[PDB]
DNA sequence: GAGGCCGCCTGC
DNA sequence: GCAGGTGGCCTC
């Protein structure tokens, strides 16, 4: 009883469609949407669009069903509108006898005023749902969490009556992935040569910039097998009797398992090798290039990157070929004497850019001008900025281009003071934020301090990083931690969005954002962003992949108004250490990771402490002195970029802490090599700058656990070393040189490794802590030589802050702000992608 | 106000 | 077990 309506569309093989059919006492045509029964019973139905119907002369009666994704399939989980379906690219083939019944499918689309309609409770963001039959406002991506506007992908004459938009889609994806030879240039002996091709959608012509894995070709220049590090020659273990606790051969902070960045090359030629008939085996695409030597790669070696600028090449006649499926995307390498602008212009203008001016000839080890076939606006978003700190966020999008901060939140003084020395016509509340929304929702036009509330339509991008105090654990949401959680400034934050409805919405957090309370806090993060209808994605960055010489991940979550482009998430611009670029999440068993597809290399060397700092002047412990000379011109890349164009007379905020005369005795003691901490400390008597005696550590109690030295000393310094034993206060020992608790507790805590410890030239910084304490959990804060822990102004450069950015307040006020914000280089890519949705906005 | 002192959880 | 990830609070 399944009766075809009328007479066939189109005859295509053994299959003849239809536009209509009947099933029972129902009737179904192309695009009505059904219910289809799975084989699980307990499972839910499945939801699809039927998109043609045919009788097939193998299959019977047949129809394509388009599937809709269930919300709670989706990252949301649980927390989704229950009858809220979202549009995927998923779809098959199925017999008609699977259908259940037509079912009511609404399209939600956002309103012409859709800016206009915001201010619901956080309740109703939170919990509301749509009430009614099933709908769909969004597309979803399933691999990258991304929920995006519907496609408009349209059908032809050809298709119309049988149209899938999903396999139409699937066909495009599939036809990107493939790499394809479009022109013809010559045919030779034995291959024939092409003019241009493609590759996951990016054009390559003879003469362009190619990314290429390191291992794509080696240098004249071979190598030089370098003096590896012995085998940790003996100590006196009398003298260093807590050095036997370095046992890991890991050094924090170490840049030796950093990899290379990408090989680059011009492309000479683009090439298929011949068949017997002479045709071209266009399924074996090859490139031949000219090697472009960066500094490091010529006999000078790794030096010579110090001083260079990081997008520096040399040219050289040496020629490689490699498999075009090798490469990893495109640049753009320039002739500097060449250029109509600068170099920095230049190098500021757009992204992938390299130049070279001269050429390297690598068998006379020399230099020489380069061969003559080697030669050949948009307005700023209003944007207010919550929980901004001094501003490092608002300072990175305003590098980029798109934003100017023109209302900033900021509730503790002294981070404020900075916001408004660095941004003079920014107005800076300092009230609380739900105090300043509850103003503006009943009408009131200016704050307490006369300062002017931003209206709707005045804010055009909403960016912050809400503190997440109160709901901060892994384990599940119970009653209180939730009813803190909906009473949050994550919360609070989100309302702001809701009122406001900017084009565009970042929130900036720790990296385990996306997992406190069982992920609940990412998930409903999202799904108040879905029920305010935006487009939104989450992932996890890596700051040091931006360009500073510090490992900070940071979870961010991105929105989109409907009518705008969802942003990408920005492709790693410098090599790092791999063990610090874990980016990926997991959420209910799903793992989910960013579009981002650099992942073994990128086209920037890793930024050292060495670029980061090198060029700062000598300095004691305590140092104080606010306004001192540089003592020299910058030296790096980085220390060029972050004084600037302008000359500056004076360099500010190289100042210290004051340890105590015990603490700067240790720093004093901690050897110059990399991975030096407090295990390292000899075990020796010293007096003191205030005159008071350092003493010797005494080991009192036998650690069965950890033996005994060589000469037979004990290894414990309390009775709890035993089981059960409790501790005895008279094993409390004073003002030792080596701390007497890090032994002490040292065997549950990984013997406190990097307490104490001195940061690397070649290494990176760990994360830029608000308050720099040898025995603190984040204890690696000593110079690379000087006796003392790091500057005000060297934890700027190892956030990226220029060096005119100003501080304000005492020493620990500027340590708390520069320490809390986000890194403009991080803030700088981000924004970067936001740009390229505004310029690409349809 | 410094610096001594040092838990709990998770991914691998 | 190893390494990372969240700082606060005595004591004076
Ligand atoms: C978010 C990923 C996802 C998405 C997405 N996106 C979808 S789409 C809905 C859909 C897609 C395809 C079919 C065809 N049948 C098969 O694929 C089995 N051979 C039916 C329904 N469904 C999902 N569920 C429910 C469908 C059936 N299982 C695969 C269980 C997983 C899941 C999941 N986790
Ligand atoms: C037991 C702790 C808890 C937890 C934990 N753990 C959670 S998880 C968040 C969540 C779970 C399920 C849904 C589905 N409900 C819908 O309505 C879908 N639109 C939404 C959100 N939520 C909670 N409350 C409280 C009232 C019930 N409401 C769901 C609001 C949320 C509570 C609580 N007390
Ligand atoms: C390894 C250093 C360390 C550290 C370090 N670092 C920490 S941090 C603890 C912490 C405090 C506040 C927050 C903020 N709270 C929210 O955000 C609300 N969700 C998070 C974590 N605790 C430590 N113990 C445990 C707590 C304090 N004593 C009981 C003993 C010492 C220790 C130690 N030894
Ligand atoms: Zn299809
Ligand atoms: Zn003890």
């Amino acid at each position: 009883r399944i009766s075809w309506v009328g007479e066939a569309v189109k005859t295509d093989g053994k299959k003849s469609y239809y536009k209509k059919v009947c099933i029972d006492a129902e009737t179904l045509e192309v695009g009505d949407c059904v219910s289809v029964i799975p084989d699980d019973s307990s499972k839910p139905l499945y939801l699809a669009r039927v998109t043609a119907l045919w009788e097939d002369s193998s299959n019977g009666q047949m129809f394509h069903a388009h599937w809709f994704c269930a919300g709670t399939d989706t990252v949301l989980g649980a927390t989704s509108d229950p009858l809220e379906l979202f549009l995927v690219d998923e779809c098959e083939d199925m017999q008609l006898s699977y259908i259940h019944s037509k079912v009511k499918v609404i399209y939600k689309a956002p309103s012409e005023n859709w800016a206009m309609e915001g201010g619901m409770d956080p309740e109703s963001l939170l919990e509301g749902d749509d009430g009614k039959t099933y709908f769909y406002q969004l597309w979803y991506d399933q691999d990258y969490a991304r929920f995006e506007s519907p496609p408009k992908t349209q059908p032809t004459e050809d298709n119309k009556f049988k149209f899938c938009v999903s396999c139409a889609r699937l066909a495009e994806m599939r036809q990107k992935e493939i790499p394809r030879v479009l022109e013809q240039l010559e045919d030779l002996d034995s291959r024939v040569l092409y003019y241009s091709a493609t590759k996951n959608g990016i054009l390559y012509r003879v003469g362009d910039g190619v990314y290429l894995p390191p291992e794509a070709f080696t240098f004249n220049i071979k190598l030089s097998s370098p003096v590896k590090r012995p085998r940790k020659e003996p100590v006196d273990e009398d003298l260093y009797p807590e050095h036997y606790r370095k046992y890991s051969d890991y050094i924090k902070g170490s840049n030796l398992d950093a990899p290379e960045p990408y090989r680059i090359g011009r492309i000479k030629e683009i090439f298929c090798p011949k068949k017997s008939n002479g045709r071209p085996n266009e399924t074996d695409i090859k490139i031949r290039v000219n090697k472009f030597y960066r500094p490091e790669n010529t006999h000078k070696s790794t030096p010579a990157s110090y001083h260079a600028d990081i997008n520096l090449l040399y040219w050289s006649d040496e020629e490689a070929v490699v498999d075009f499926k090798a490469v990893q995307g495109r640049c753009t390498v320039e002739y500097g004497e060449d250029l109509p602008e600068c170099v920095q212009v230049y190098s500021m203008g757009g992204p992938n850019r390299f130049y070279f001016l001269e050429a390297y000839n690598a068998k006379s080890k020399s230099f020489e001008d380069p061969p003559n076939h080697a030669r050949s606006k948009l307005p700023k978003l209003r944007t207010l900025d919550v929980f901004s700190g001094c501003g490092g966020l608002s300072e990175g999008f305003h590098q980029a281009g798109i934003s100017d901060t023109l209302w900033a939140i900021e509730m503790w003084d002294p981070a404020a003071q900075a916001f408004r020395l660095n941004n003079p016509g920014s107005t800076v509340f300092t009230e609380d934020c739900n105090i300043l929304l509850k103003l503006v929702m009943a009408g009131e036009t200016t704050n307490s301090r006369g300062q002017r509330l931003p209206q709707k339509g005045d804010v055009e991008m909403l960016c912050g990083g809400p503190p997440c105090q109160g709901f901060s654990g892994m384990n599940r949401f119970n009653s209180r931690t939730y009813s803190k959680f909906k009473n949050s400034l994550v919360v609070s934050f989100l309302s702001y969005c809701d009122y406001y409805r900017p084009r565009f919405f970042l929130l900036e957090n720790v990296r385990n954002f996306v997992s406190f309370k069982r992920s609940m806090v990412l998930k409903l993060t999202l799904r108040c962003l879905v029920r305010m209808g935006y487009q939104c994605t989450f992932g996890v960055l890596q700051a040091g992949q931006y360009g500073v010489a510090q490992t900070r991940r940071r979870a961010i979550i991105l929105a989109a108004a409907p009518g705008e482009k969802l942003p990408l998430f920005p492709e790693p611009l410098h090599v790092f250490a791999p063990r610090a670029c874990q980016l990926s999440v997991v959420v209910d068993d799903k793992k989910f990771v960013s579009n981002i597809t650099r992942l073994s290399s990128g086209p920037f060397r890793t930024i050292t402490v060495r670029d980061t700092m090198s060029d700062l002047p000598e300095v004691r412990n305590g140092a104080s002195a606010l306004e001192i000379s540089y003592n020299g011109e910058p030296q790096s890349w980085f220390q060029r970029q972050l004084r600037g164009a302008q000359y500056q007379p004076i360099l500010r905020d190289h100042i210290c802490k004051d340890m105590s005369a015990l603490v700067a005795a240790r720093m004093r003691h901690i050897p110059l090599a990399p991975g030096s901490d407090w295990r390292d400390l000899p075990n020796i008597e010293v007096r003191l700058s205030d005159g008071t005696m350092a003493r010797k550590l005494r080991y009192t109690h036998h650690d069965r656990k950890n033996g005994r030295s060589s000469s037979g000393a004990l290894r414990g310094v309390c009775s709890c070393v035993e089981a059960g034993k409790a501790c005895d206060p008279a094993a409390r020992q004073f003002n030792t040189l080596i701390p007497w608790c890090l032994p002490h507790t040292g065997n549950r805590h990984n013997h406190w490794a990097g307490l104490y410890g001195r940061l690397e030239w070649d290494g990176f910084f760990s994360t830029t802590v608000t308050n720099p304490e040898p025995m603190g959990k984040q204890g690696r804060v000593l110079h690379p030589e000087q006796h003392r822990v790091v500057s005000v102004r060297e934890c700027a450069r190892s956030q990226g802050f220029p060096d005119t950015y100003r501080l304000f307040g005492n020493i620990l006020d500027k340590h708390r702000q520069v320490g809390n914000a986000v890194p403009p280089p991080l803030a700088k890519a981000i924004g970067l992608e936001i740009k390229l949705c505004m310029l690409a906005k349809a």
